[PDB]
């Protein structure tokens, strides 16, 4: 389990429903330039971000994505660098509650990212493990068990109503 540097959060809902927050912590040493992104998307500094942003796809007993603040279906999204940005630690394994970049490929990391609420070990060397959820567990468990429909995609959105560092 690698160190902790930086602290930021969700707080997500569910139509009118209020699902609590999710407090993420990253990983700075191991991976600056992954953690920045996220921090600085967390935060919104740029102008644009993951407030208001959806879970736009789930897969319970798996993994939950988001990050895509752009087309909302999982083929946009944009870094604070740029389009995309190279992989830094490919060496760090999954485990249940790890917040893990999400990629087309090697060296094409944007803003796209997925917790994992079970052991993924088919990702480890694929993608940049950039941090854990310290708190707010339950309130990831409960979103990975709201109903789908096709493509694994909320029936009702997961939205993150709030997010910034900690």
């Amino acid at each position: 389990e690698p160190e902790v540097t930086a602290k930021v959060y969700f707080d997500a809902m569910i139509d009118s429903e209020p699902l609590g927050r999710i407090t993420i912590g990253l990983f700075g040493k191991d991976a600056p330039l992954t953690t920045e992104n996220f921090r600085q998307l967390c935060t919104g500094e740029h102008g644009f971000g993951y407030k208001d942003s959806i879970f736009h796809r789930v897969i319970p007993n798996f993994m939950i994505q988001g990050g895509d603040f752009t087309n909302f279906d999982g083929t946009g999204g944009k870094s604070i660098y740029g389009e995309k940005f190279a992989d830094e630690n490919l060496k760090v394994k999954h485990f249940v509650g790890a917040l893990s970049m999400a990629n087309a490929g090697p060296n094409t990391n944007g803003s796209q990212f997925f917790i994992t609420t079970a052991p993924t070990p088919w990702l480890d060397g694929r993608h940049v493990v950039f941090g854990k959820v310290l708190d707010g567990m339950d309130v990831v468990l409960r979103i990975e068990k709201t109903k789908t429909n096709s493509h694994d995609r909320p029936v009702k959105p997961v939205k993150i109503v709030a997010s910034g560092e900690l």
